[PDB]
RNA sequence: AGCUGUAAGUAAGCUAUGAUCCAGAGAUUUCCGAAUGGGGGAACCCAAUAUCUUUUAUAGGAUAUUACUUUUCAGUGAAUACAUAGCUGAUUAGAGGUAGACGCAGAGAACUGAAACAUCUUAGUACCUGCAGGAAGAGAAAGAAAAUUCGAUUCCCUGAGUAGCGGCGAGCGAAACGGGAAGAGCCCAAACCAACAAGCUUGCUUGUUGGGGUUGUAGGACUCCGAUAUGGUAGUCUGUUAGUAUAGUUGAAGGAUUUGGAAAAUUCCGCUAAAGAGGGUGAAAGCCCCGUAGACGAAAUGCUGACAACACCUAGGAGGAUCCUGAGUACGGCGGAACACGAGAAAUUCCGUCGGAAUCCGCGGGGACCAUCCCGCAAGGCUAAAUACUCCCUAGUGACCGAUAGUGAACCAGUACCGUGAGGGAAAGGUGAAAAGCACCCCGGAAGGGGAGUGAAAUAGAUCCUGAAACCGUGUGCCUACAACAAGUCAAAGCUCGUUAAUGAGUGAUGGCGUGCCUUUUGUAGAAUGAACCGGCGAGUUACGAUUGCAUGCGAGGUUAAGUCG
RNA sequence: GGUGUAGUGGUAGGAGAGCGUUCUAAGGGCGUUGAAGGUCGAUCGUGAGGACGGCUGGAGCGCUUAGAAGUGAGAAUGCCGGUAUGAGUAGCGAAAGACAGGUGAGAAUCCUGUCCACCGUAUGACUAAGGUUUCCUGGGGAAGGCUCGUCCGCCCAGGGUUAGUCGGGACCUAAGCCGAGGCCGAUAGGCGUAGGCGAUGGACAACAGGUUGAUAUUCCUGUACCAGUUGUUUGUUUGA
RNA sequence: CUUCUAGUGAGAAAACAACUGCCCGUACCGUAAACCGACACAGGUAGUCGAGGAGAGUAUCCUAAGGUGAGCGAGCGAACU
RNA sequence: GUGAAAUUUUAGUACCUGUGAAGAUGCAGGUUACCCGCGACAGGACGGAAAGACCCCAUGGAGCUUUACUGUAGUUUGAUA
């Protein structure tokens, strides 16, 4: 999906422009991402076998996957993402020099 | 790199030793149904013969085989002796469905038009039945014509609403010449000659296989010599490659600022294009995501070319003694039909019935019939393309619809529902960007509500976008219990307000005048006709011809049709 | 452009010139600092009609010039939908109940009792069609029930039907039906022989009692009967 | 079912014991609120059983075994039907 | 307690004598009459329900008759195979 499980990523559009996180899943066919700390939500559960006390309760949103983008992992600017030949496993050589990611 | 459909919810699991997913080839495939071992009220019941299994044994389980017809071969076989009916067995093919389409045949209406109705029209249409094919049908002159000819069939333009047919009425309605798309030709019978069998006429009569031979400028046989080579195919599940359909790969270029919950919007300053087609993203993106222009790819299976093999087919010149060239056929009388042609002066082509030729010194046609001239050679078979149609699969398109529209059906629709049955047949789309879908408290059995919270917004709370009218309520400024009112209009005191600012707005005691709307009628308030009310839908259109007015281009001239490239 | 003079009722019907709706092209525009649509106003033009302002609303839409049309609604005892009036009106589908006590948020209507009343060649018991889960147990009360409802043939969850001998098949045939060959006939097909299907009839071996919340000639107890199978108890000529 | 022969055709009669015996239906309503009548509808629905007194009787009235009080009520006690 | 229907242009819906498509709640001139209901009766609303079944027309149908026209199945008689 040009986007993988764990990975650390940079938002682009959506209240929360200019953070980063490790994505924490992945969910194609619909096209979203749920990222560490990003789109927190409250809920209002009642008592269910998990937390039979069912407070107010906060926990991450999935957002569209084209609001995100890859950060190289050694040096730590966003980048476009490009698929080049080496040994063949094909994986993503970035854009803006070259390196693998 | 995630995954176990819709489909939430939980429980158990799988996957980097490559899941899930995608394309080619395989395997498995209960029962009914042509249904085919026998039966039957479809999805059930009951067997026979062999092999194998459970049991000490019977009862029980499994697997194969077993319809009918045809067409080939053996065995058995008889009223009736020889053998033919028959019977048993082995072999060969059919059988049913559909694409509510397109084709060729058999049989074959009526309402309707003729301002009635019989001939005629509707119309050889609708319906029913047979046979197909990927196309069918037609197809290689017993032809079209009229001097100077041309050469198989089909389809389009034109000829032309002409020549004709017709209670000569309503109406029906050609063809050839001329211009084009596509183009292609072939095989038998007969005479004769051999091999075999029967009649052994031991005459050569019957036949079976092979050869020869295919036409009108007449051709062949037959006798004479030449040659014994050369031109082609509408052929094969044979090889060699080339492409192609069915999965995929890669694919340029942006940040800050203002307003918002959120920018793709605004303002600055950049970049990219063989890519500014389109879709998505919290609002309107060439530069965020999927793509696009361009470049690349197939283990397997199926298609289409090309070139190879293999299979088939194809010769000249002369002679004119004799033989061959499709018989109950052509044709004629009688009765019907088909030809645009309704018996007509009726040629041509078919069907039923009866009669019935000739043989190259011949036979048919040129619209009754004859003579002369001209063009052909029936009574045997096959054949691509150019033309018709779309149940279905791929890729797209629209001065086509947008939930009473568009399919009957945007949603679990040929469904619910109705009928014994054949058959008839609907209604019903929209929270939000994201479920963040209201934890906790209070009234109440619950339903429902009020706070508090989510959220940009809840009067977006699931009967959830917007939220019109009929119709039902609550509150108020002004009027109303001595008054006969198609309900308004003109005149007007009092009270209450204060506008798109101008000769202001609401209500109104009291006074004058005044019999709805539509349709059809000589004539309507009509006791003539229609409407409960509100909302939606609901009626002179198009194709091809003919005529007139206006307008433009050419002008004693004007203009192309089918078709070809695009 | 001025000025004079003359004219300007109208059904059938002829002629002219315009208003508004949707879509296409080209041009110039607007929009979350809020488009279309909805609602209100005391505004403009000779008419169809055009603006501007408030409130609502949340994503698209005007203007100019030309083009194309499923282009305008008050009426068809029109078609579909929604809602009125008649009106809190007719009716609530033959018949005897009363009281005490239970349950419950709530009782004329549900439960338990007592007395009273009704049918009794039926309004009692059993069965063939037909229906198809309506049967039993535990919960429920939004709709169905002509009132009510704590109740139900209603709704939700679980559960119930046991055969050598009963009724049907592995037995028989009636009417009628089907029919290998056959005979007839534009097609399709019509009839019919051998042989079959087809009960409402023929044939054919088990009874009495007990037991569940729901089955009993089916389960259990006792005592039987029918058809087979295994074991231990003479020449297929035929007198076996 | 019972006889008689024709008939491929070792030798089966009957004692005890113990074994074998398939498929379909089977709930519940059924003179009815469960079937046919659009309805929890004063209609229709084959067959067997169907008691007592008085009576010829399955008539008639009252009752036995069994079943039932019928799915809108409380008042008033006019015209009229 | 429950809860319909046929109907309906809008209605603040009197009487007499006239007028008028010639029999008026609604038009003229008069006369009478405070506002809103309940139980009853049927004179009027040419009352509701059924685009007259009576009568005539459409160069409308359909069923029937016959010495109306034109045909025909069936029966019969001749020629010919």
């Amino acid at each position: 999906m040009f986007v993988k499980k764990g990975d650390k990523v940079k938002v682009i559009t959506g209240k929360d422009k200019n953070k980063e996180g490790v994505v924490l899943a992945a969910f194609p066919k619909q096209d979203k991402v749920i990222v560490e700390g990003v789109n927190v939500v409250k809920k209002h559960q009642k008592p269910n076998q998990a937390a039979p006390q069912g407070g107010i309760l906060e926990v991450e949103a999935p957002i569209h996957v084209s609001n995100v983008m890859v950060i190289d992992p050694s040096n730590g600017e966003a980048t476009k993402v490009a698929f080049k030949e080496v040994d063949g496993k094909k994986v993503r050589v970035s854009k803006k020099t070259g390196e693998v990611l």
